[PDB]
This record gives structure tokens, C-alpha cells and sequence, in this order.
């Protein structure tokens, strides 16, 4: 079950702004993006700011923070740069920005790179640096997939880039997965076997197809941190990402395990480190802009 725990709503905001959210590092605390350009931190029971900072002039799109605490890396819908690494130590700085790609990731394993991406091309920075190591993009297997976000593998070995399986050592694809869709470029499972690609999932060893999960159709999909269970929200065809539904898979065997449906627009889901939470975004009105956080206890 999901036990309804707390609601909060951007503090003292005619209108709640709210648009992405990460938990920290730190247990109690939420990290959240405003449609302003703001990170805030939140003690996600009490509802309360305890800390702002500004780091864009257009709405935040994504926040990811580093294992460790140290590092952030933000993007923006209409900003330039686009996406931006901070360092969350003793002050709040800028380390790098990432001019042109509209969504960046860490990678997995040691979190020493960023992955960024421009519509169907991948770059590859140094978290030191803030160096292009690798641009990614091979005009032969190119899915030119609308929505696509590039993504390292568990072990950093592999870069997903449109529908393209690419060795980042020798920086050459290996393989290109067939399309489907209009839209979703795909994840690696945790588990570092298969690759998800909208419905799809693939054998990462045979390349095979070894499932069609047809209820992922057009979705966004974030693992819990033991990686037991996957939640997916579908994409919309400063409006909201997503519709008014996620849905829970077991990610061991692609079954469903719950449909939900919030009655409202989505703009983000977060779990915490310990998978003891759900922190849903949600529009209290219909593209009026007024967000509320929802915080979920996972049974
Ligand atoms: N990270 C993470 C979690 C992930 N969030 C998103 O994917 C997400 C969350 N938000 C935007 C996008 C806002 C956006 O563009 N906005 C909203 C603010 C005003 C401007 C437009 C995106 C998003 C959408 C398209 C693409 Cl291809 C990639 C994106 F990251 C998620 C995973 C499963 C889910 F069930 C849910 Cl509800 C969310």
C-alpha cells in the first residue's frame, strides 16, 4: 500500500511552483525543483523550506543528486545553460554547465561523468574538468526517438543513446535496437541484463526480445533502490510531463502490481534511499500552477 503521510505546498507562494523533486543525501529531506528556477530543501514530514537557492531562470526539469551528497546536477526547460552540476559542500556553486543538452545524468557506478543529451546525440563530460569527452550520435542507426535521454549502464561500460547500444571505451555502437515508438529511447535494468525500451525489453547478452510489456507504453520509469520494484508514469502527448496515473511493476519479473491513480496531473516521482517513501508532484489545479509535494509511505 501507499500510506498517505504529508502534503506541502511552496512555502508562502501565492501559487506552489513545485516541479521536480530528489531525495538528499540526507534522510529527512527533499530537494525539489520550482517552475521559477529555484532548488529548494524541505523536511518532508513537517512541510517546512529550511534552505533556497537559485540556479536557473526558467522552470527546473530534472534534479539528480550525487551518492554522496557533494554534487547536483540540475536542468532547465528555457535557460542558458541548459544544465548545470553544482557542488552542495560549504557553499553552493556552479562546477560546470552544460550549454546545449536539455537533460544529464550521472553515471552509475563510480559518479565521476555526466551524460547529457541534445535531442538524439550523447555527450559525455568529467565531473573534474567539466571537459567533452565523447560526443555519441551515428548517422546509420539513429531512432531519432522524440523524447530521447541518454543513459549509462550499472557499470558505466555501456551508454544507451536513441535506441543505440554503444561501448563508451572505444566509443563505437555495438548495437542498434529496432523501433517501436515514436518517442521512448529506453533504461537499463539494474540489474544489468536487459535494457528497456518503451515496451520492449531486451536481452542485453542476445540482443533478444524477452518480454512486451504493453502498460509502459510511452512511459518514464525510475527503479526503487533495491531494485524490486519500477514505477512508470505516462508521458502527455508549463504543462505537466505526465497524466494523472503510475503504475508499479515488479521489476524481477515485469508483472504489474498497481495502477494509481491520483486524479490529477504528475510532474514527478522521487523514492528515498531507503525505499521507505514516495514523494509524488502534483497539480492541485489544471494547465493554474499550484503544485503540492505528496509524500507516500511504501508498505
Ligand atoms: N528523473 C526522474 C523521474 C522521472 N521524471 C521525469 O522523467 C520527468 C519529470 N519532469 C520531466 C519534465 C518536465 C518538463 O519538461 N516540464 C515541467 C516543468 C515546466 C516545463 C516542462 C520529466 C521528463 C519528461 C520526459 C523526458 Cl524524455 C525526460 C524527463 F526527465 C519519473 C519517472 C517515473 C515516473 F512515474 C514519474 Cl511521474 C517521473
Amino acid at each position: 500500500a501507499f500510506r498517505p503521510i504529508s502534503v506541502f505546498r511552496e512555502a508562502n507562494e501565492d501559487e506552489s511552483g513545485f516541479t521536480c523533486c530528489a531525495f538528499s543525501a540526507r534522510e529527512r529531506f527533499l530537494m525539489l525543483g520550482t517552475c521559477t528556477g529555484q532548488l529548494k530543501l524541505y523536511n518532508v514530514f513537517s512541510g517546512q523550506e529550511e534552505a533556497s537557492y537559485n540556479c536557473h531562470n526558467s522552470a527546473i526539469t530534472h534534479l539528480e543528486p550525487s551518492r554522496d551528497g557533494s554534487l547536483l546536477l540540475t536542468s532547465a526547460t528555457w535557460s542558458q545553460p541548459l544544465s548545470a552540476l553544482w557542488g552542495m559542500k560549504s557553499v553552493f556553486d556552479m562546477k560546470h554547465s552544460f550549454t546545449e543538452d536539455h537533460y544529464v545524468e550521472f553515471s552509475k557506478h563510480s559518479q565521476d561523468r555526466v551524460i547529457g543529451t541534445k535531442g538524439d546525440i550523447a555527450h559525455i563530460y568529467d565531473i573534474q574538468t567539466g571537459n567533452k569527452l565523447l560526443t555519441l550520435f551515428n548517422p546509420d542507426l539513429a531512432n531519432n526517438y522524440k523524447r530521447n535521454c541518454a543513459t549509462f549502464n550499472p557499470t558505466d561500460d555501456l551508454v544507451l543513446n536513441d535506441g543505440v547500444l554503444w561501448d563508451v571505451r572505444s566509443a563505437q555502437a555495438i548495437h542498434k535496437f529496432d523501433k517501436f515508438n515514436m518517442n521512448i529511447s529506453g533504461v537499463f535494468h539494474p540489474n544489468g541484463l536487459e535494457v528497456i525500451i518503451n515496451t520492449e525489453i531486451w536481452d542485453l547478452r542476445t540482443f533478444h526480445l524477452l518480454h512486451t510489456v504493453p502498460a509502459l507504453d510511452q512511459c518514464r520509469v525510475v527503479f526503487n533502490h533495491t531494485g524490486t520494484v519500477m514505477y512508470g508514469a505516462m508521458l502527455q502527448a508549463m504543462k505537466s510531463p505526465f497524466g494523472s496515473s503510475f503504475r508499479t511493476f515488479n521489476a524481477t519479473d515485469y508483472k504489474p502490481i498497481a495502477t494509481i491513480d491520483v486524479k490529477r496531473n504528475i510532474f514527478d516521482l522521487c523514492t528515498d534511499t531507503k525505499d521507505c517513501y514516495l514523494a509524488v508532484i502534483e497539480n492541485q489545479g489544471s494547465m493554474n500552477m499550484d503544485t503540492v509535494c505528496r509524500l507516500y509511505e511504501v508498505g
